[PDB]
DNA sequence: GCGCGTACGTGCGTTTAAGCGGTGCTAGAGCTGTCTACGACCAATTGAGCGGCCTTCGGCACCGGGATTCTGATGGGCGGCCGCGTAT
């Protein structure tokens, strides 16, 4: 759950991962929140967002999600 | 010191609401930008304010004069002294 990221991130970061999916990823509206910048300091090497969002009232959203994958792009 | 009483600490179970991190929204602080009113400053004149000096009537508490009330020596008259004293 996202909640139990948060409140243990040393047992679920101390383990190595690959593949990350996640259902209805609209948590992710804002680039300054703790799941956020959670989910990014686990060492993955590919990631999905499965979702429907509306990438369109605000750029900062649509931006999250293309550097959140794609650290560098804009 | 001692003794009576009971209330408050310690426990468990039940229960209730803080704390967490998630998002959204817009209000109200903070910044910013132009005008100008109100306060500082310098001037000259004026009387409120301070030192210097002594004021007057009213109120607390001691006072003032005059009629009136109570105590003391005075005094004739009715009675009692029984004891020295003159007359036959």
């Amino acid at each position: 759950t996202y909640e139990y990221i948060l409140k243990d991130r040393a047992e679920l970061g101390s383990i190595k991962w690959q593949f990350m999916a996640v259902d209805e990823a609209h948590r992710l509206k804002n680039a300054e929140s703790s799941l956020y910048e959670s989910l990014n300091s686990f060492k993955v090497a590919n990631r999905m967002l499965i979702t429907g969002t509306p990438l369109q009232n605000n750029i900062k959203e649509l931006a999250a999600l293309v550097n959140f994958l794609m650290p560098g792009r804009f």
